[PDB]
DNA sequence: GATCT
DNA sequence: GTTCA
DNA sequence: GAAC
DNA sequence: GATC
């Protein structure tokens, strides 16, 4: 590259060339807990990465680890609460109009530009760690949220049911 | 305000006046299941946050649903999986020159900028729910974290402690 | 399509 | 103080 | 909102 | 990274 970046999200990777140093994904230890999830495939007149879906089963499976490999190289691991169809959206946000803007995050951005400028498919592993069970005011809950999390969406949903509303400081819909 | 607002996170509120239609917080129904924890007071010079301590022994606590308050007035509920010091330490991301560069969360920018504007000490009151017990790899942990980000935690240093670096698209040290 | 946490 | 997930 |  |  020719700038002199500021933070380490602003530079893209360029080709698969970039990955040359990565680890093989036939190294990774942990392989054996993880299934080939889906793949990306990468549309640059869009902006965007499209999914084929490979696990159907498990495409609406929430809580996963994730590892994203190019040409048999681990180009990332990463998490989501959600499905990976979500997560893949999060990545789709991360558009040079936002990123002027400041909405996106700097990691989608990363992520969604250098997948787009490598420009090949992306093979996704994941990993359904099991949920454990846990009680919240009387109740139980099974789910791919912290208890924290879990807590908070509960107390607020409540707080919106009592009041008809969110706190003025609570920005999302 | 006078601009056209692309979004509600750039509307910043400028004054104690602003929350005049908030709940109070005597009226919050889990209000016996949480306790006051600290205060925040701003720094307008600093632009920053800073916290009295009040329930100390709860300071490093981890897994919380906070709520804060302005004379007795709701303003925000959330949580965290850190202890409030480090929630506190996010929003003080918040600044103006930060969502510039577009490198803080649109959230921890319009927090701050309006605890500022307000100009008023903040009560922080908090619930720390009970943290279930979780097998990953066939080990126990009792933590603020959920499954999927705990396994990955410990997938990834596993990777480091093999390889000795993350992948490369693994952006933060 | 775009922002919020 | 400042960016990453 | 989590991390450096 | 989660959400609308
Ligand atoms: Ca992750
Ligand atoms: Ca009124
Ligand atoms: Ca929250
Ligand atoms: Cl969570
Ligand atoms: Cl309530
Ligand atoms: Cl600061
Ligand atoms: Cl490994």
């Amino acid at each position: 590259h020719e700038f002199m970046a500021k933070r380490k999200s602003d530079i893209i990777l360029k080709s698969v060339d970039d990955l040359k140093d990565e680890i093989d994904y036939k190294d990774f230890e942990y392989k054996e807990y993880f299934n080939l999830l889906c793949e990306l495939v990468p549309n640059n007149s869009l902006e965007k990465l499209e999914i084929n879906a490979i696990d159907e089963k498990n495409m609406k499976n929430e809580g996963l680890v994730y590892v994203f490999v190019i040409q048999g190289k681990i180009f990332k691991i990463g998490h989501s609460i959600t499905p990976i169809t979500k997560r893949v959206q999060s990545y789709n946000c991360g558009k040079v109009e936002y990123r002027k803007n400041g909405t996106c995050s700097t990691t989608n951005y990363f992520v969604l530009q250098s997948l787009l400028k490598i420009n090949k498919i992306v093979q996704v592993y994941a990993f359904f760690p099991e949920q454990p069970t846990y009680t919240l005011f009387g109740k139980t809950y099974q789910d791919s949220f912290s208890t924290s999390k879990r807590a908070e969406n509960v107390i607020l949903e409540n707080f919106i049911k009592n009041h008809n509303k969110k706190p003025i400081g609570c920005t999302q819909t």
